[PDB]
Order: structure tokens, then C-alpha cells, then sequence
């Protein structure tokens, strides 16, 4: 037949991106979206890649459920009754809920005697750009892990927890969204120490 297979969204950060299988010599393929207010809509127009790169759409609403499908043509007018393009629809999508966590990234810290401070860089994505604040608002915690492992949790993007000075601290932290039932957290980031 020619119809694709393993149809797996990739998304970090809203970055989104639809894969698929067989890499092929002898098809290319168009991809299109969808939503319950949208009909088919072509984005990627009869490439030979086996991914197609759909951010710029999901993010028109990222509280919308999507669907994605994998329409083949022979890449190499061999009758005078071309057949329907073969077609795989994808597994359904919803940005705000499927969408991973990113490892967040310790852009400053400091001890001020008794006081541990840190402070986690805005997470973005590049579309402009989308950020993680922007569309979260409160529901984005983040949490500190750390040892000389004990957990702070907050709202912001600030951390200032009680330490005691000459003491030398390691930590690291990671993002969670709690109202989620799976893909809560993100991995840890990379450790700093005072």
C-alpha cells in the first residue's frame, strides 16, 4: 500500500513535532491538522522526511485537542485511474496536557551568610515565542532539591530557603505542573554548589 506506520508525537516545551515510519526511496508524504473546529489543513506538502514540525498550529490553542494524518504518493502516471492517496490518522494530542516538561536551567544563585538564594531562568519556546509562565500562570511550581536532600517547593521562579554560612550546599531543581496525572515532573537540572 505505501501507508505510514508508528505515528508518535514529539513535544518538550510546546515544541511539537509528528514522526512516522518507513523512511522511503519510493513515497513522499503530506501531513494535516485538524481540530473539532478545523478541518484538514496540509502543513508539510510531499516531503520525503519522516517527521513534520506542527508547532506554529497547535499553538493557536494549546487547550485544543489535535489530529494529525500521513498521506503517501509514489514519489517515482502509471495508469489513467490514480488511486485514493493512502492515509494514517494520528493518536490524539492535547498541547497543555501531553506536552513534556523541559530540564529547567539554575541561571543564578548565591548565599548571603544564612541565606541560600536561587534563581530559575524563564523557560521558553521558539514558534515568536511561546512561554512556559505565559501559559501556565500558577498552575507552573517548581522544586528545589538540596544537600550539604531536603525540598523547597514554589509559585515563582525564585528560591529563598535558610542554609548555615561556611556550610557549602548542592542542589538542583526541576519543574512540575500537580493538577497533571502523568508527565507531573521534569528531569532534574544540571547540580550547582555554593
Amino acid at each position: 500500500t505505501g501507508r505510514a506506520y508508528n505515528l508518535t508525537w514529539k513535544s518538550t516545551n510546546f515544541k511539537t513535532i509528528l514522526e512516522w515510519e518507513p523512511k522511503s526511496i519510493d513515497h513522499v508524504y503530506t501531513v494535516q491538522i485538524s481540530t473539532r473546529l478545523e478541518n484538514w489543513k496540509s502543513k508539510c506538502f510531499l516531503t520525503a522526511e519522516t517527521e513534520c514540525d506542527l508547532t506554529d498550529e497547535v499553538v493557536k490553542d494549546v487547550g485544543q485537542t489535535y489530529m494529525a494524518r500521513v498521506l503517501s504518493y509514489p514519489a517515482r502516471n502509471t495508469t489513467g485511474f490514480p488511486e485514493e492517496p493512502p492515509f494514517r490518522n494520528s493518536p490524539e494530542f492535547t498541547p497543555y496536557l501531553d506536552t513534556n516538561l523541559g530540564q529547567p536551567t539554575i541561571q543564578s544563585f548565591e548565599q548571603v551568610g544564612t541565606k541560600l538564594n536561587v534563581t530559575v531562568q524563564d523557560a521558553r519556546t521558539l514558534v515568536t515565542f511561546l512561554s512556559l509562565r505565559a501559559v501556565f500562570g500558577k498552575d507552573l511550581n517548581y522544586t528545589l532539591y538540596y544537600w550539604r536532600k531536603k525540598t523547597a517547593t514554589t509559585n515563582t521562579n525564585e528560591f529563598l530557603i535558610d542554609v548555615d554560612k561556611g556550610e557549602n550546599y548542592c542542589f538542583s531543581v526541576q519543574a512540575v505542573i500537580p493538577s497533571r496525572k502523568r508527565k507531573q515532573r521534569s528531569p532534574e537540572s544540571l547540580t550547582e554548589c555554593t
